[PDB]
């Protein structure tokens, strides 16, 4: 279980493990590659032989880090910064950046040692400033550059000491090679896409539970229908729903509102949009974005702009927009569930113990989700279109906004993780109460389709509610703190717990 | 030059010709197909044999048209309605709608006779109401249904007479088959995508002219750069720019602002997004969207929801968003052009006759474009996320907003056609004044790259300005009405004139 | 009935009559005023005596009109242009613009003669270009300047002839005095505020009808409640609702959803916001916005920027935002009406003739309103925040977007006029069907509160439905074209017909 | 220095001191008032005498707190919760809520003891859930209710013990009286308005510095101009600018871009909008919002909806929108400053030590502000228009979104505090470098207008830069961490430090 950079193109899943799970990294030993990295550096070195002095050109690279140390706001997540580093390294491996393998290694060291430089959320228009923080740390330039050494705050100089590493001095091109690029916004992005694909799957699971709690038909997902409107996204969603409801006893076998009957058609564009995004982010992830680019094969460098993260800004905008759609569609399901007029017989607000009259059930939980869903649509607004044309002395008359747009999508995913918790809770309670209305007991497992049983049980495990035919998930209002179950399911989903593993089969289907 | 429906899947280009150019239509004679259409109808007929009475079930289909005649607002464009019809027909040809070939023909007749039923812009949430207007006309149900008979307003009953056609009476399933679907929003959509691909190409041409008026380098578009960040969209744009500047004398051969240096990276996502859209719209265009769907092969019908135009609403949202991006990027180019501080030597506001001191040049034309560009970004806001959850007695708790979203994108394309006119004007004046600064004469053709020469001359032809080395496009302020040239270039672009033909080579490159 | 400019500050109502109703204008004869206008001109004249030559400074003023003739897009409404003119005149009357009374009169002449110069919708960033069109026409500068002479298209030169007027030649400062300002966007604005105040009142009437069709209580509007939360807007709305329901038999006397119980609290901010706007627009309307400003009293001119219509852009943004709120609140009322589960006994979709089973009632009309309401919220997005910082050679690094923002609010009002028609229709049908459920007959007038009776009857008059206890407004689906009634009620509301007069008592209450 | 609730209406400034500064509270001793509170309770008590049992009606009030404990997301700020409490109390003092003075006192105790119940950011649609957390804590209902006892986390039961308080049991109406209202969103709101008025003033100070760094004229702010366009907001801004530049040597005495020449006209609507808001928030702050309302004077209760915080949701929306405008206008100033072409002679990017060639100056600081400003406009989007119509079993078909909208405005203010820090830094450096260009030394105090001198020095004090004519604020790039100065100035502004006191004279002018 070790990730090797340089040989094969990195995938989103690779970046996540290394960033989130602490996985180990190893730079390929391929001579071809190492020779390309060394070849690009000599080109720069040879450029100093002919003719801008080595000493002046190195001071320039170093003073660069200094005026760029103007980040503000909260700090990025340690996983976001780790992913950025991984991508920076991966980039310099194509050997067109003219950077010292020794530096391409300083990263491998920090990554495997658990050192993560601190980075602010504000500072990039789409990643000079942010990368200037990562760089300053790597080379131990000064104590003002703080980092996170496996748990506590240290300064870069102290970290290098403890790593038995010697501060470094930026060479001719190395500053631009380090701080010119889209590695941080693209790293923040890879993490969002991942999380998004997860929530998506869970989303699919939540509707599955909902449809069973509503006793809706499965006819809506018959292939013929979707083979007449062959959008690959719709095709995929209908199919995954047909299977998720396989051998179900809570679903009628063969009237249903559009949130159920048009589910595939609705989810379709989002499923397709999310794959498009993924594919585009992977390409950014394996691109060379510093400047200028060294073409060793023709002994010449070019001055272009692969440092504009347009794909990340546009891509993250869309993603927040799909999140907002997913959530509003879910909120509509809950709406039907809580209403006796539309839930097809379920108790109002999925109340559990009708015996006690004070019980209100999940009415408070719905209001809570009613306050989150709009916010998600609010975050569905774009930012790439609001770029400042006067930026950086008018030289950056166009910019991507990729960095903040990425951070915005991270704020959405986080909120949507909370939202999913609330949804999961509604579906677990619904299938229990549906089971009881049909069989007389609250053991949903005896009637749920096998595919949704895994998710069902995964959630009860996480909240700490023990499967029993004598009682449903929520019985009385005074018997639990709903807020605790929200936080627990959130943390689970965020850490990749049992609930996530439960949707493993859907996330890989994409 | 005749379009045949039923045999091969329709393409955007096919729908445009038939809708915009009046091209002729012909339903394939393939027995397999015709048999499928007849087979689906017998299934319905046989359903009345067993068991809801023929007379009651036909009155139902007819009363359907009546309560649905509640459209409001302005009328759709005759081409939008023609495209809708074409798509309706094309749909019933898969033979899963259980509709009479005689009706699938009533369309072919209207299309080839130049009859276009009137349709309101308001009425669909994503196309019952709109299709109810097309239907009512086809069958001559009543005089209240007005149409456009090759030039003037007639009523449907009169139109059928003059066509020697007999009013028709809706059979069992035929109402739903006609009025249940996404043909109108998908028809409005196909027309936008088309126009968008055109404006895009022109956009590429306008930057080409701009870059030459600015004497910018072509190094920014060298393949190496873009092969290090291989986004297919970026790859395509850089390449098309490298060629568009081929053998140019106004461009320096090898500092440039980002609007020039990052042009490919910026345009990239938009070029890729627009192809994704196109592909998705073509799939909607060749889908069966009425309901229920008749599966003759297994003698059974299904009740689903391929009538949700989610792909059209999501797709059109994105498109308006790309239009807004394109335009704001263009406005930034103009900005550099008009400013002596950034234009690299050009006269302020591209004034022509410096001799006369009252001349202000294109300063008024820039302010005009400055008022349009923001509006385009404003239209870049979405609508698919604002769908009403309480719609149609709460049964349509989810809807696409495809119809209005489509109309919104039509309003954008229209405005952006005006905007492009203003841009083209700026680039024509710029290259003339750049030529004079370098050569001493105003004959840009002697220095423009061959690829941009075609577009260059196409615009001068349209505005009526005669190529001469003794004077530039705009000389004095009192010698022309800029508003006239805007309208002329707009109309040209909208009708597919010389200017469009000039970008033929770029539109087909996609 | 004659409006006199110069003596008292113009009010919105004054501008509307003159613009919409063709009312006559008369410049006050107050010597003080006329002396101020003449005094400001001598200051300019005297500035040429001392020292920029009279001939050169007049050519400048004239060439100004020429490069500014670059408008694009559709044409403004004749009433919008008439209001602009009225405001231009009114402005030059404070006598700080240094303009010839003869010109301040050329307007009075065009206004009273029914001459309206043509003006494009695109061209201003917030009104040089637009005013350049009005100016060019006034002085008959050239035939390219078209106008509207009481019915048909004439050119300015021909219009001046027929008016027995002599083309004029712009003096020293007169160009800037004419074309520098916020008269056109502020004129478009005054017309919107007006219309908005109307729709608002009607809105109040529509809820009144709705509440009675729903048999809701009037207790929600008891003063105590609103005197505990004394927002003047809420106070006003509750009160106007208490009265609008006075002596009603369809309302229960003393459970209700929030759309009824929180109506005042909801409408409150909108009522207050709309008054704030009005007040702010009136102040723009009576301001001097050309530049520079001549201070005759201290013999000195100042160079400032009262030409930034920030209040109009900000104000119109808000207004579209309030329109979107109003409409979405209305759509929620309709939702309850159409649903038997929430309408309190009404037939589903307010169907009229239950005898006939094919009848679906207003189900198609609701879907139509369901497609308009979202669009209104879509138009609720802002534009003032999207101003281009690079505009006009970077000199207008800040601008109001007032002009387009104004046009956008005009597009909203227009659509919302259509929407109100659909709402009015729902409430008329609802009270009829409520009456029948309570009394056994369909004569709502026998039970409606006197205040809503006027509006009720005003709508039936407009659609052409005759009051009878034997039948409701909509009986069968095949007996009328709902689209016709929408258009008729719209036109009525837009022209200020019977329906508007019916809400006279509410519009003046503000 | 003690705040007394009940006698006079609370003002924003009152709520801030108590919430932010820990000020002491004291309930008035006015017999009239206390009698009104006691009178409303007897009405409820007497309602149990006649007739729903005391025991059942108290269990209901208690079970209410339980199902409402479903908050999610991060926790509100201790000051936001303190303000909410203060407002809750203040409300029950009008004596129309039928609540026990003993409870109205439990707040006074928590406020003065420094106890602050924990509250989640998610849960209200506009404040049942949030207030349910405050309530549960007050009465020590259970340990799950955590609080903040002067520094560390305790549970409510433990807090009541240490306060020598006896858990309480909710009486007949008391639950609704506590948890039905707009105190939390209105408390979060009062804090934002305050902060906003502060940033505004500072904004005025930052332009003052900017205008002097640019050597712009003060003529733009001459009263005549603004007395011709008498918008009270514009009038106020011009005046405050005329004074802020009083006796200045860095400003030319009498060409300027619009960001300077139209500053008053631009800022005007924002200044007026912010006062409107303030006034509206104060009215919410002193309103009774629980339900039903007890009218002791007529012995009757009413069921209405003063619990809809429409004014807060609408008001906060606008405020974020004004923040976005302010910031984008500021960013445009900085743009001019950093550019030698537009700064009127200043060094590019306000570099300090031109001797050293590696120095880049504030170029990195501008890019940082370039990434924040767009985000602020992004937050300028609304939320009140996106309310969910299906909320709470369709009973809350309309809602304000006040709570989240309030939280959103809090996120804006926070970011804008960071932004202002970056702006202040630019203006301090600019006036130093302007002084040197004019006088030969870097002691700006010798030339700055007295009014801006206070702010100037307040910022240098905060960053720790000592006034000296031998060096400017930023000399070399390697001599300071710009990020440190951003954070320091932010914290200062947020805590109300020297910098804020420096604008005291402007904040009170409103």
């Amino acid at each position: 279980s070790i990730v090797t950079v340089g040989d094969r193109n990195l995938t989103i899943d690779e970046v996540v493990n290394v960033a989130r799970h602490g996985t180990q990294v190893r730079l390929t030993d391929n001579a071809d590659v190492i020779r390309g990295v060394q070849a690009s550096c000599d080109y720069i070195n040879n450029a100093v032989e002919t003719a801008i002095s080595r000493e002046q050109a190195a001071e320039l690279q170093t003073n660069l880090i200094w005026f760029l140390k103007s980040g503000a706001g909260n700090k990025l997540s340690l996983a976001d910064v780790r992913a950025a580093m991984l991508l920076r390294a991966n980039s310099h491996l194509y050997g067109a950046s003219g950077i010292r393998l020794e530096l391409i290694q300083r990263i491998e060291t920090f990554l495997n040692a658990g050192v993560t430089p601190h980075v602010y959320e504000f500072g990039s228009i789409g990643d000079l400033v942010p990368l200037s923080y990562i760089t300053g740390a790597l080379i131990g330039l000064d104590p003002s550059f703080t980092v996170d050494f496996d748990g506590k705050e240290m300064d870069a100089v102290t970290a290098l000491s403890r790593l038995g590493l010697p501060k470094l001095q930026l060479q001719p091109k190395e500053g631009l090679a380090m701080m010119n690029g889209t590695s941080v916004m693209t790293g923040i992005a890879a993490n969002c896409v991942y999380d998004a694909k997860v929530l998506l799957a869970l989303t699919m699971g939540v509707h599955a539970l909902a449809i069973q709690g509503l006793y809706g038909t499965n006819q809506s997902f018959h292939p013929f229908i979707h083979q007449c409107k062959p959008h690959p996204g719709q095709l995929w969603t209908a199919d995954q729903m047909f299977s998720l409801l396989k051998d179900s006893s809570l679903v009628r076998e063969e009237q249903d509102r559009y949130s159920l009957r048009c589910l595939a058609q609705f989810i379709g564009p989002i499923v397709d949009g999310v794959s498009e995004i993924t594919k585009q982010i992977e390409v950014e992830m394996n691109s060379v974005t510093d400047n200028p680019l060294i073409d060793v094969e023709n002994q010449v460098s070019y001055h272009g702009g692969n440092f504009l993260g347009q794909y990340v800004g546009v891509t993250m905008d869309r993603l927040r927009y799909y999140i907002g759609l997913l959530a509003k569609h879910i909120d509509v399901q809950i709406a039907l569930l809580v209403s006796p007029e539309f839930s097809n017989g379920l108790p109002p607000s999925l109340v559990g113990n009708s015996d006690r009259k004070v019980n209100m059930g999940l009415k408070g939980l719905q209001i809570s989700g009613n306050s989150i869903m709009p916010l998600l649509s609010f975050y569905g607004n774009s930012l790439a279109d609001r770029f400042p044309t006067h930026a950086e002395q008018f030289n950056q008359n166009i910019n991507s906004q990729g960095y903040i747009s990425a951070n915005l999508t991270r704020r959405s995913v986080d909120i949507f993780q909370n939202y999913m918790a609330i949804a999961l809770m509604f579906g677990v309670q619904a299938v229990d109460l549906r089971t009881y209305k049909m069989k007389g007991h609250y053991d949903a497992r005896t009637c749920l389709s096998p595919n949704t049983v895994q998710l069902y049980t995964a959630v009860c495990e996480v909240v700490g509610k023990p499967l029993t035919s004598v009682r449903p998930y929520i019985w009385n209002d005074n018997e639990q703190c709903l807020d605790e179950h929200i936080a627990r399911i959130s943390a689970d989903i965020a850490g990749g717990g049992l609930i996530v593993q439960a949707v493993e089969h859907i996330f890989s289907s994409l």
